[PDB]
């Protein structure tokens, strides 16, 4: 299998434009929550993020690198926004369990990537 996924989390990725200050959908322009895994690259001890939306399409809409830079925010119960370069993933849950199942594995990358 492709590398080692860590969480899967039921949300709607967004991608936030600091020059307009706002959010804006990381993937395409439709929209439908999505399934964003992260995967738990050891071979480099480098993290990244990958998701995409629950519709026979079948779209990313999330494809990051994160390596002990990016710390989740967590802006709501069912939202994960982190500052990575220069834009912003914030991406909007739809459960609980969905927000509080992605930064399981998302806090264990930060963690096993920063010490």
């Amino acid at each position: 299998m492709s590398e080692t996924v860590i969480c899967s989390s039921r949300a709607t990725v967004m991608l936030y434009d600091d020059g307009n200050k706002r959010w804006l959908p990381a993937g395409t322009g439709p929209q439908a929550f999505s399934r964003v895994q992260i995967y738990h690259n050891p071979t480099a001890n480098s993290f990244r993020v990958v998701g995409r939306k629950m519709q026979p399409d079948q779209q990313v809409v999330i494809n990051c690198a994160i390596v002990r830079g990016v710390k989740y925010n967590q802006a709501t119960p069912n939202f994960h926004q982190w500052r990575d370069a220069r834009q912003v993933w914030g991406l909007n849950f739809g459960s609980k369990e969905d927000a509080a199942q992605f930064a399981a594995g998302m806090a264990s990358a930060l963690e096993a990537l920063e010490g």
